[PDB]
């Protein structure tokens, strides 16, 4: 399955370089937009962390909790273990962590270079809805550098909230000595 991935990730996201780096934010981007377009998310948060890596917060319904009868596991945990492109992002990260806000509860997994560490469990009460997801690309297959270029990802957000009229989404940078925060909004019919 997402071994595969790590080994040949070139054949996945394009490339191992700086551009492939890039890439693996707009994974997890697209999927939260997706749910901007399903009509319950409203607003994107993309946040460069202090120590390079992503966090991608929407507002959106929750990825589905529930057990699925064909797999006998939560359809969160399959979006992110099985091999569109979540579990890509899973399997070349060193960690990834997804918290699910939905009917009251935060439901939390976490995983390590793409293995789970444990079951999808309730972690927190919570009053809003969506889904945040926060990953450390792997430096064993990002080798040229795992470094954020915040003006490459202001620049393609602009391009989102453009082509998603009525989205609000933004770009923060939160690391040392160049802290940052863009936030786009193109308006519809209210203008
Ligand atoms: C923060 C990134 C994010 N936000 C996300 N938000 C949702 S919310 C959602 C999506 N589809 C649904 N379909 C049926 C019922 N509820 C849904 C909730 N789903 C997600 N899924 C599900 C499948 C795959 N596209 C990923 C995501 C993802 Cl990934």
């Amino acid at each position: 399955g997402l071994e595969a991935v790590r080994k040949r990730p070139g054949m996945y996201i394009g490339s191992t370089s700086g551009e492939g780096l890039h890439h693996l934010v707009w994974e997890i981007v697209d999927n939260s937009i997706d749910e901007a377009l399903a009509g319950f998310a409203k607003s994107i948060q993309v946040i460069i962390e202090p120590d390079d890596s992503i966090t991608v917060i929407d507002d959106g319904r929750g990825i589905p909790v529930g057990i699925q009868a064909k797999t006998g596991r939560p359809a969160v945990e399959t979006v992110f273990t099985v091999l569109v492109g979540s579990s890509v992002v899973n399997a070349l990260s060193t960690s990834l962590d997804v918290r699910v806000y939905k009917d009251g509860k935060v439901y939390y997994q976490e995983y390590r270079r793409g293995a789970v560490v444990d079951d999808l469990k309730v972690i927190e009460e919570t009053d809003r809805h969506g889904t945040t997801v926060h990953f450390i690309p792997d430096p064993e297959i990002f080798t040229e550098t795992t470094v954020y270029d915040f003006d490459k990802l202001a620049t393609r957000v602009r391009e989102l909230a453009f082509l998603n009229r009525g989205l609000h989404i933004s770009i923060e940078d939160r690391r040392e000595g160049q802290e940052d925060k863009k936030e786009y909004h193109y308006e519809g019919l209210e203008h």
